[PDB]
């Protein structure tokens, strides 16, 4: 009933413990040491870090806890606004945008984004087909060029043309710089400029679209046409802008990190790569994959879920208690007390997964309804879960499937995993060589 806590440093409390490049990975070692819940304090603040399915299932009870805006999210809000990711559940625009957008993010909706997803996936595979013998691939870098450009095209029909450039489109530069400044806060002049570069481009495209009247297969058209069933109101132009920024911010690096970790685990486990490659070769019989083919990539799906089990690329989310309540019969909480769910630790809960938790075994997702409620949460929880989940999994299944169909991969550096932490996680410096199977594309 007395909650563990790691080392304090006077008035600085535990804060110096995350004054490090890799705070979630430091927080996992502390979980390893102290167990399923520990208190963590800074000058401003108190949270409790949760690591076990037993406690997290309670934290995921939406009658008892709701999403909290962590410090990270309030810093992101300076450019993400009241878009879905940085809004309180009780803010009017959270519910309006959630109701309007949800069906545009369904699995069914992926049929309409599929062609533009393919457009960028084909650009990626064609870059790699075109590398000379003496060349290798920078994996998180290329995955991020892919995911940015795909979210740009599917979100607002805009081409960042990241595969035509060494220096990204200036929106991307400002967005990436803005996100890093927001994360480093846990400069001011550049932050305002980068905010402006983002709103100006996105405002222009929205203003251009309303001018022309064109209908496209993008999220911007759906938002210009949507009406919230409850209020009957549409989203206004400002909020629509924030949502577009938000899809880019929330979706670019979580998804590129997933594709990166997945390829990492595959090159480190050749038997698994071979099984995935055999599926890809049997399923993707056409030079351009179809929507239906991507759905038939079951083992690729399992690969991605196993990568998400080990390194969920948005590894922590924050909750607050709605009312006074007792967690797990042992830990009294007050209204407003904060919890943090440490997803990498949840995903290593031996009582759910067995003792082999560090092993990469996609067969553990063979039968996805075996997995107990709230044991596997890379996309967060309940109504505040990732609205992008189907878009992310469709994108990654499509792209990994193509990669595995078109190339053999060599881990030519015997890469050693080094996980860089920002808002998200990625295997920094991961590189491979890809030898083409010379299959038509
Ligand atoms: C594998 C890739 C992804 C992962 C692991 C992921 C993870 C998450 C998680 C954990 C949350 C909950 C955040 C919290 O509780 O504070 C979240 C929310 C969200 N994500 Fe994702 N995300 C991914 C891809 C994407 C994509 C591609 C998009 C957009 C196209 C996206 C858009 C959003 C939005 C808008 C929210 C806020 C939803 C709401 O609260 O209404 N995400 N994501």
């Amino acid at each position: 009933k007395e909650m563990p806590q790691p080392k304090t440093f006077g008035e600085l409390k535990n804060l110096p413990l995350l004054n490090t490049d890799k705070p979630v990975q430091a927080l996992m070692k502390i979980a390893d040491e102290l167990g399923e819940i520990f208190k963590f304090e800074a000058p401003g603040r108190v949270t409790r870090y949760l690591s076990s399915q037993r406690l997290i299932k309670e934290a995921c009870d939406e009658s008892r806890f709701d999403k909290n805006l962590s410090q990270a999210l309030k810093f992101v809000r300076d450019f993400a606004g009241d878009g879905l990711f940085t809004s309180w559940t009780h803010e009017k625009n959270w519910k309006k945008a959630h109701n309007i957008l949800l069906p545009s993010f369904s699995q069914q909706a992926m049929k309409g984004y599929h062609a533009m997803m393919v457009d960028i996936a084909v650009q990626l595979v064609q870059k790699w087909e075109r590398l000379n013998a003496d060349e290798h691939i920078e994996v998180p870098e290329d995955m991020t060029r892919l995911t940015l450009d795909t979210i740009g095209l599917c979100g607002f029909n805009y081409r960042f043309n990241s595969f035509y450039r060494d220096q990204p489109h200036p929106f991307i530069t400002s967005m990436v710089r803005a996100l890093d400044e927001a994360m480093n806060k846990l400069n001011k002049r550049q932050f305002q400029e980068d905010i402006k570069v983002m709103n100006d481009l996105v405002d222009k495209i929205i203003a251009d679209r309303k001018a022309s009247g064109e209908q496209s297969d993008d999220l911007l058209t759906h938002m210009l046409n949507g009406k919230d069933p409850e209020t009957g109101e549409p989203l206004d132009d400002e909020n629509i802008r924030y949502q577009i920024i938000t899809f880019l911010i929330a979706g670019h690096e979580t998804t590129s990190g997933l594709l990166s970790f997945a390829l990492y685990f595959l090159v480190k486990n050749p038997h698994v790569l071979q099984k995935a490659a055999e599926e890809a070769a049997r399923v993707l019989v056409d030079p351009v994959p179809s929507y239906k083919q991507v759905k038939q990539l079951k083992y690729v799906g399992m690969v991605l879920n196993e990568a998400l089990r080990l390194w969920p690329t948005a590894p922590a989310f924050s909750l607050y208690a709605k009312e006074d309540t007792v967690l797990g019969g042992e830990y009294p909480l007050e209204k407003g007390d904060e919890l943090m769910v440490l997803i990498p630790q949840l995903h290593r809960d031996k009582t759910i997964w067995g003792d082999d938790v560090e092993e990469f075994r996609p067969e553990r997702f063979e039968n996805p309804s075996a997995i107990p409620q709230h044991a596997f949460k890379p996309f967060g929880n309940g109504q505040r879960a990732c609205i992008g989940k189907q878009f992310a999994l469709h994108e990654a299944t499509l792209v990994l499937g193509m990669m595995l169909k078109h190339f053999d991969f060599e881990d030519h550096t015997n890469y050693e995993l080094d996980i860089k932490e920002t808002l998200t996680l990625k295997p920094e410096g991961f590189v491979v060589k890809a030898k083409s199977k010379k299959i038509p594309l």
